């Protein structure tokens, strides 16, 4: 019953998915299996997390037709390059045990414009070859976006960015929308630190819902595709259950008022890792 968004290349994605981040092989397989059983279809991993094969095993064992599942993975920063990115996409497929992925992203700008531009050209070939249905970016700022769009005339389908009430990304969301790029929010609970924020708990108590439900619903109402995570099968199911209520404009405004620039994940302006 999950709503979808339509991308600029005519493909569609669910508005909520599960990301595994740096979970160990065993934990990654466990959470993806639980998510699929609960009804998640958008699954997000990365080569840099080292757990692609584990995710692939959860998918293989699920008994769900491949066509119904939306798999995202990412180009690790050390693998950037025109030729190297095409090889890295194919290596990711081998690890995942898949013939294609649905979304393939540059993981970080990585602090070298030549290299991320070349990586983008590589990704365009990856898409042309049918290796990835859609291509996009993660943690790109407005200047990085202008650079790839200016030089290649090919616009990312998605820009996956850290986003939560302490870092609401209003400015970058507006840039994304102007280019017809979908915003994918990650880290929506702020490593769980936001679950006890008093503004969040007041709104949860007002609705008879949980803090986590409030944080995820707020992000959905901004128009984002929302990537969440839990290692617990019941909480995973609870994180999908965010279509039974709506936050009011007053409550949206309160949560929109909390931005203070807090990043729990690295800053892409500086970060040169993956
Ligand atoms: N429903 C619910 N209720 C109570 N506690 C919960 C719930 N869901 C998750 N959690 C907990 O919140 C904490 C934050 O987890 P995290 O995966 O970093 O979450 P983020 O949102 O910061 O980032 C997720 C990102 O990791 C990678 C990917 O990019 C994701 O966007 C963690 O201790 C979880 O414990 P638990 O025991 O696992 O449930």
């Amino acid at each position: 019953a999950i709503p979808t968004v339509t991308l600029n290349d005519d493909n569609t994605l669910p508005v909520v998915g599960i990301g595994v981040g740096e979970l160990s092989d065993s934990e990654a397989e466990r959470s993806v299996s639980a998510a699929l059983e609960a009804g998640y279809r958008l699954i997000d991993t990365a080569a840099a997390y080292g757990n692609e094969a584990a995710v692939g095993r959860a998918i293989a064992a699920s008994g769900i037709p491949r066509d119904e599942i939306y798999v995202t993975t990412k180009l690790a920063t050390p693998d950037q390059g025109f030729t190297s990115s095409q090889a890295a996409a194919r290596a990711s497929l081998e690890r995942l045990g898949l013939d294609y992925v649905d979304l393939y992203l540059i993981h970080w700008p990585g602090g070298d414009t030549s290299k991320y531009v070349d990586s983008w050209g590589g990704l365009m070939k990856v898409k042309e070859d049918g290796i990835a249905r859609s291509i996009g970016v993660c943690n790109f700022g407005a200047e990085d976006l202008e650079t790839i769009v200016s030089l290649t005339y090919f616009t990312p389908a998605v820009n996956q960015i850290e986003l939560h009430p302490l870092l609401n990304q209003a400015a970058l969301r507006e840039v994304n929308a102007g280019y017809n790029i979908v915003t994918e929010a990650y880290g929506p609970l702020g490593v769980g630190r936001l679950l006890d924020h008093p503004a969040v708990t007041a709104i949860a108590e007002a609705h008879g819902r949980t803090a986590a439900q409030v944080l995820l619903r707020w992000s959905i109402q901004l128009g984002n595709v929302v990537i969440s995570r839990s290692a617990n099968p019941e909480r995973i199911a609870s994180n999908l259950d965010v279509f039974g209520f709506e936050l009011t404009a007053d409550e949206m405004e309160t949560l929109n008022g909390l931005d203070d620039g807090t990043r729990f994940r690295p800053d892409p302006a500086t970060y040169t890792g993956s």
